[PDB]
Formats: C-alpha cells, sequence, structure tokens
C-alpha cells in the first residue's frame, strides 16, 4: 500500500537511482493509516532478497517526536533494528538485509540451530576534492596556491551485525556465559570495497620567490597517504559492555594472518542433541563456536587497540614504517646544481593510499534481563596527510651544497563517516529459545495468530510472522514473539496474558501424540474446528479438535535443515538430491526404503516402487503412531505442493494412536540432502537439508 504522496528529496532518490525498475517506495507516515501499508518481513525479504530489490524507507513527511518515535518503533520491531535517519535503503547483502541509512538524496546518487537475527549495515563517504584540498606549499603556503591531494576518495565499508543470547553451559572453568550479545564484525566474508585516497601518489614542485644563499629554495608537496586509519565502537548507554574483540592484543607492523575470531555460546541445541525438537523446553544443551574471518596484512601499520572505557573501543592502524616524511627522502646532500624529486615513493606501501580493507570483530554482552533499547555508534574515519619536503642551501667560502627535509608540523585531515543502530534488549531474540508456531491440525494450513490488542485469531500459517511465533521456555510457558512479556494462558484462551508463575501459563506435551496439555487443570489445548478459537477440554468433541502440531519458524534465520521426521536408529544414511529432484521410495504398509537415486535405496527389500517430485513442494507431513508390526513407527510422508496436489507415500491404514509433525520448506529453498535412519525391514526417519 501507497498512500502518501513521494516527498520530494525521494522523488529526487527515486530518479536518480541507476537502476529505476528495481525501486520500491514506501512512505512510514503510511503506517498510521494502515497498519498493513508496512511490508511484512516475509514480504520485504521477498522483496529484497529473491526479486533484488532495492526498498527505500522514508521518515521525512512527519518531523513530531512521538510519531518519529512510533514509526521507528515499527520498523525495529519488524525488521529487528532500528535507525535514526530520515531514509533507509535496503538492499542483499550475502544473503541477508544490508540496511544503507542516509539523510539527504546526494549521499546515494550514483553520478545452524543458533537462534540469532543477522543484518548487514554500509557506510559510504565519498571525500570531496575540497575535503582533500591543502595547499601547496608548506613553507610559502600563502604564495603557490591549493591542489587536491587525493583522486576520487572514498570510505566504503559494510558491517555486519548478529543479535543473538548465549546461555550457560560447559564444565565448571569453561563454561559460555548467560548474556544478550550484540556482535559486530567487518570480515573476509562480507567486507565492502574499503578505504581509497589515490590511485598513485604525485607531487609538484616549487622553490622560493625571492634570492636565497643560506634558507630554504626548493619544495616538494606529494599527494596525501593515511597516517592512520580508525575505528571507534561506543553505545549510548552502559547496558552492553565490551566482552570480547579482536584484535585483542596491539598488532605490529608487516603483520600477515587471517585469524579465525570464534567466540562460544550455549544453544538449547540441534536435532544430535535434542531429541524433542521444536516440544523441547528452553534448556542449555550444548555450545557451539561462532567464527568471523579477519586477514591482516598491515605493512607499514601497526593495529593499536584503546579502550576508553567498558563502553567504548577503538582500532587504529597507525603509521609505523616510513611514518615521517623525512624517512621517505632517498637524498641527503647534493651539489646546488642538482634538481630532483628527492622523495622515494616506493617505500609507501598501498594499504595508505591505493586501497585499504580493515577487519576486526567486536562482541557487546548486556545481562540476561537487560530490558530498553541501546544505540551502537561506529565512527569509521582516515587521517589524511599531504607530504612536505624541502632543500636547504648552505654556502660556505668557495663551495656549497643542499641538504634535504621532512616536514611534520604540516596539516592533516580527519574525515569521518558515522553510523548509528538501535537495538532492544526485549526482541525475543535474546531469550535464546528456537522459535515455534502452534499449528491447529484440524484445519490444513491454519496457525495461531496474536493482533495488536493482543487478542488471538487462527490465520494461515506465515513462519515469517512473528504474531505466529512462539519461544516455549524452561517453565513451559508459550511466550510470544511479538511481545516476550506475554504468554499463553489457560486460564483466559482469547487474550494473551503478562507471563507469570501461575501454572495456568505452563504446558506439557503428551509423548507420541499432538495433544498440548496445561499443568494447572491437566486439560488439552482445543480449538473449535470452523472458528479456531482456543479453551481448555476434557476430551474432544463435535465442536473442538484437540490435535495441535508445533514446528520451528523463520522468524529470526531461516531453517537450512528440517528436524528428524519420524525417529533415528542405526547408521544415518546421507544422499544427495540428483539433478532429476525426484525421491524414490517403494511403499506399502509404511515406507520400506527410500533414496535419492533409484538404485541407491535405505531400508528393506519389500514395497512397490514409487517416485516423488520435489518441485513445487510447500511442506512434507510425517505420520507416525503404532504399528500393526511394533511400537512407535513412522508410516506415511504426505508431500503438499503449492498448486494444492498432495502425494503421499507409506500408508496410515494399518497404525494407530497417529500423531504428525509437519516440516515446511522455505520459498526458493531446494533440497538437497537426505539424512535417512532405517533398518533392514523399515525406513525409521528422515531429515531434509535445504540451500537458500
Amino acid at each position: 500500500m501507497n498512500i502518501n504522496e513521494p516527498s520530494g528529496e525521494a522523488a529526487n532518490i527515486i530518479s536518480q537511482a541507476a537502476d529505476s525498475h528495481a525501486m520500491k517506495y514506501y512512505n512510514a507516515a503510511d503506517w498510521q493509516a494502515e497498519d498493513n501499508a508496512l511490508p511484512s518481513l516475509a514480504e520485504l525479504r521477498d522483496l529484497v532478497i529473491n526479486q533484488q530489490k532495492s526498498v527505500l524507507f522514508d521518515f521525512s513527511q512527519n518531523s513530531d517526536a512521538d510519531g518519529q518515535a512510533e514509526m521507528q518503533a515499527q520498523f525495529r520491531k519488524t525488521y529487528g533494528v532500528g535507525f535514526a535517519n530520515q531514509f533507509i535503503f535496503i538492499t542483499e547483502h550475502k544473503g541477508e538485509l544490508l540496511f544503507t541509512p542516509f539523510e539527504h538524496s546526494e549521499e546515494v546518487d550514483p553520478k545452524s540451530t543458533l537462534p540469532h537475527v543477522a543484518f548487514y549495515i554500509s557506510v559510504n563517504r565519498p571525500i570531496s576534492d575540497e575535503e582533500c584540498t591543502f595547499d601547496n606549499s608548506w613553507l610559502w603556503k600563502d604564495e603557490k596556491g591549493s591542489r587536491p591531494f587525493c583522486k576520487d576518495a572514498n570510505i566504503s565499508l559494510i558491517y555486519r551485525v548478529n543479535l543473538e543470547r548465549s546461555l550457560q553451559y560447559g564444565i565448571v572453568g569453561s563454561a559460555t556465559p548467560n548474556a544478550k550479545i550484540v556482535r559486530i564484525s567487518l570480515d573476509d566474508d562480507s567486507s565492502g570495497a574499503g578505504i581509497h585516497l589515490n590511485d598513485q601518489l604525485s607531487y609538484r614542485r616549487f622553490g622560493a620567490s625571492y634570492t636565497t644563499l643560506d634558507a630554504y629554495f626548493r619544495e616538494w608537496s606529494t599527494d596525501a597517504i593515511a597516517q592512520d586509519y580508525r575505528f571507534v565502537f561506543k553505545t549510548s548507554n552502559n547496558k552492553a559492555e565490551i566482552l570480547e574483540t579482536f584484535p585483542i592484543d596491539n598488532l605490529n607492523v608487516k603483520y600477515e594472518k587471517r585469524k579465525q575470531s570464534g567466540f562460544e555460546l550455549g544453544v538449547t541445541g540441534g536435532a544430535e542433541v535434542s531429541e524433542d525438537g521444536p516440544k523441547a523446553k528452553l534448556e542449555a544443551r550444548a555450545s557451539i563456536t561462532q567464527s568471523r574471518w579477519l586477514t591482516y596484512n598491515t605493512q607499514d601499520y601497526r593495529v593499536e587497540r584503546n579502550a576508553k572505557n567498558a563502553q567504548t573501543v577503538s582500532f587504529t592502524w597507525n603509521r609505523q614504517e616510513y611514518a615521517t616524511a623525512e624517512s621517505l627522502l632517498n637524498r641527503s646532500t647534493d651539489a646546488l646544481w642538482v634538481d630532483t624529486y628527492p622523495v622515494d615513493v616506493n617505500r609507501i606501501s598501498p594499504l595508505s593510499y591505493a586501497s585499504f580493507v580493515p577487519k576486526m570483530d567486536v562482541i557487546y554482552k548486556a545481562s540476561d534481563t537487560e530490558t530498553g533499547s541501546t544505540d551502537f555508534i561506529i565512527d569509521s574515519s582516515v587521517n589524511i596527510r599531504p607530504i612536505y619536503n624541502g632543500a636547504y642551501k648552505h654556502y660556505y667560502v668557495v663551495g656549497a651544497h643542499q641538504s634535504y627535509h621532512g616536514f611534520e608540523n604540516s596539516p592533516r585531515r580527519r574525515i569521518t563517516k558515522s553510523a548509528s543502530f538501535t537495538v532492544d534488549w526485549d526482541h525475543p531474540v535474546f531469550t535464546g529459545g528456537r522459535p515455534v508456531n502452534l499449528q491447529l491440525a484440524s484445519f490444513n494450513n491454519r496457525c495461531v495468530q496474536v493482533d495488536a490488542q493482543s487478542r488471538l485469531t487462527a490465520n494461515t500459517c506465515d513462519d515469517q510472522q512473528s504474531a505466529q511465533s512462539f519461544i516455549y521456555d524452561q517453565l513451559g510457558r508459550y511466550v510470544s514473539a511479538s511481545n516476550t512479556e506475554l504468554c499463553l494462558d489457560g486460564a483466559a484462551l482469547d487474550v494473551l496474558q503478562t507471563c507469570n508463575q501461575n501454572l495456568t501459563q505452563r504446558w506439557e506435551w503428551r509423548k507420541n501424540t499432538d495433544e498440548l496439555t496445561n499443568v494447572y487443570s491437566g486439560e488439552s489445548l482445543g480449538h473449535d474446528k470452523q472458528t479456531g478459537e482456543l479453551g481448555l477440554y476434557a476430551s474432544s468433541n463435535d465442536a473442538v479438535s484437540l490435535r495441535t502440531i508445533t514446528a520451528y519458524t523463520n522468524v529470526f534465520n531461516v531453517q537450512k535443515s528440517s528436524p528428524i521426521l519420524g525417529y533415528t536408529q542405526g547408521k544415518m544414511n546421507q544422499q544427495s538430491v540428483g539433478q532429476n529432484y525426484r525421491l524414490y521410495v517403494r511403499e506399502g504398509s509404511a515406507i520400506d526404503a527410500l533414496g535419492t537415486a533409484s538404485d541407491l535405496l535405505v531400508g528393506g527389500n519389500g514395497g512397490s516402487l514409487t517416485s516423488v517430485d520435489l518441485s513445487g513442494v510447500k511442506s512434507i507431513t510425517a505420520t507416525s503412531g503404532d504399528f500393526q508390526y511394533g511400537g512407535q513407527q513412522l508410516v506415511a510422508l504426505t508431500f503438499t505442493y503449492q498448486d494444492g496436489r498432495q502425494q503421499m507415500v507409506g500408508s496410515k491404514a494399518h497404525v494407530t494412536n497417529a500423531h504428525e509433525d509437519r516440516f515446511d520448506l522455505p520459498d526458493a529453498a531446494k533440497i538437497t540432502q537426505l539424512n535417512i535412519w532405517a533398518d533392514d525391514w523399515l525406513v525409521k526417519g528422515v531429515q531434509f537439508d535445504l540451500n537458500l
């Protein structure tokens, strides 16, 4: 929905864009008239990542402080991060959202199992000719005019940001922290273009406009280099503190190293350590290492780490090798007739002017009970330094010579590009839980959804909609992802209630069923088969179904693998999906064998052969129950396609106490690997690995 006209500045941005066909414009003032005017997370990801559009958000229409805060809060809640800028461009970078906040149209004129929120922030600061203009002379600065000492100078950087939670896990003395984590990185796999000052260093020669005997008489001003590059990380309040950084110690000159900066987080665990999957309560069960790769080639520069306080850290690439104009001289004395450039610019590494790509890793922590918000500020700068050298004449009696000198008091100019983003500590990703939904199984595609007034309804499932996602916490409460202060309460199931210690807010799954029970009363969660309204029931009846299905959602990070459908038994069989994009299966009363190639089937020898086409599959449903021969057993897999067609392998006829698990494939995702558990008779479980 577009309701308001574009601002004058937005019209300039749209018209000046290099690819205007890929533009998508949104005036944030529209949200006051229509809550659905803003794109949902699914729509924004589809536009930005799948369709490769450039989405422009416009906050410039109304400058009211109350309105500014409301629109920013809506943006922050929906997309995970907030900015205090009039405009925000959103584009795709490394499969994630890249935010480019800016103020003026001139700034953009081209002429696994760990739950975490990932995005990128880009800064692009062209440096004007005036900003690299210095006097042509230092000895005679008022006489020789001025010139630009750089050419097409530019700062272009991309910051990787991760919002995540670490739980405490591990042996005493080596346990992971229990803290909310904001991680900011400039790494090898997502870096921007870097900082550029010049393709090659030129110079200009000048002489004294007066006769000289014992005086400076000649000067050379060389194109500028970076005396330093600096990167400062700050916060708006003390809710966050620096926990870990790389660099940790100062780096020396001529340092060549690719550093793996690993950070250990405690997690609720994947399918390997948590058998119950989506039905598992929040509990630390494993630790994972999240690594960022940082390549250093410091050459002329040492890297100095400075921590002003617990909230601030800075990294400065400081010139150490050939750091002075004097050090660049390759001549010391000469006869007076000699007239030549006394400087060897080959002593200046190209990292100093041609291309510099900084790398660093900053990990902030906040307490596990932190609330409110914090702004994170990054100041990236280059200290532009022109180079001046001079020649001094010496006459004694009957001989003479000149000596060469460097000047270090000459002017410098620091150009800084700043960026700031806002983090909500109440974001559900900071609970450490993997988001899940509550699907009303009597319906085909209905999930529990919370509206703005916290009322509960049944809506078409959208696994990227926060209103349909919950966190199954350590007490068995179902905490809403839209508001972590609200919980699903059996005392009143028409509206979410403030989370507390009451037993009516705690839920327990009945093993090997689709039945979710309330702790206080022992009754089961039921839903009306027509309206979807929730209630507590001691049994099913004509109007009410007691079947609830839960699965992992994609509100934080898109799931790259399904949970284990069925059960694990024996050796896991990894099978890659071939170019046919087809599954081969021998079926009967159950699934005898399953495979990706007609010859390569894992399982038993019986059953009737058939094939399943993976093209257009929207979801996969696994049916299990007590088999005619044995206990709990996977007996059927149902593939549902986007057109609505369904194909089922196996059967449900020879089973009792049937229950289902549903795995929904994300859009534009390809199945590439199958993990199949089977004995000599039947297939026991299957897990799907995806690529996005």
